[PDB]
């Protein structure tokens, strides 16, 4: 009478604390899926501006006959198409790849950049 | 009676399950706490990376009026100590911090570069 009674209660308690915990772990899993996404996206990106760091640091000015076409739209170079050089990647450019000048930590007066570097000053 | 047999089972069974869903809990909440402080550190590695790189992509030539002292040593200028700029990161320095030559992509010749810059471009 009175056992069954109690017995109900701790079932129904039971099976009711069952449909919460469930709900907290389809909740956990959600934000754990969503956080772990998000820390994988910071794993590549900083792997890939170390590189990127990495590969503006041995920047240095490039011999002309190493390069034989613009860097930039591969046109190529003759006597009509002259060189140019980016004083902040230290490539080699054609003049229309190159008719941006900018100021630069090089000299007082701004000096010629290629568009790419042109935009990475921000200005 | 078969009524109470059935009952207690279903409660046990029930207190199983609970146990079960309970560490599962716990685990997940590891698992989001500390994932959600791998982001948290991986996030301000990557924000020091784009600071420093933003840093870099900010850099000019120095004006003289605005620094009074040797960017290195702190040697204050004067009429005999001159000012002279680095090409690489554009600040100033006496002689004394910047009496070395090398090469960067803003010239094809070695440049004044300070002592920092100059071991930071591997000597
Ligand atoms: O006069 P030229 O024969 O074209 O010589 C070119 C100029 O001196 C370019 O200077 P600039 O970048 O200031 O144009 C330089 O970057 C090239 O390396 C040279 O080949
Ligand atoms: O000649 P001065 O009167 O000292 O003038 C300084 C020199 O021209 C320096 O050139 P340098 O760095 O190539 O020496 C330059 O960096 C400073 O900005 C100038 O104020
Ligand atoms: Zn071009
Ligand atoms: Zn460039
Ligand atoms: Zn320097
Ligand atoms: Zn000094």
């Amino acid at each position: 009478q009175d056992e069954r009674r109690a017995l109900l209660e701790r079932c129904l308690k039971g099976e009711g604390e069952i449909e919460k915990l469930q709900t907290k772990v389809l909740e956990l899993q959600r934000k754990l899926d969503n956080t772990t996404a998000a820390v994988q996206e910071l794993g590549r990106e900083n792997q890939s501006l170390q590189i990127k760091h990495t590969q503006a640091l041995n920047r240095k000015w490039a011999e002309d006959n190493e390069v034989q076409n613009c860097m930039a739209c591969g046109k190529g170079f003759s006597v009509t198409v002259r060189r140019h050089h980016c004083r902040q990647c230290g490539n080699i450019f054609c003049a229309e790849c190159s008719a941006k000048n900018a100021l630069t930590p090089s000299s007082k007066k701004p000096v010629r950049v290629c568009d790419a570097c042109f935009n990475d000053l921000q200005g």
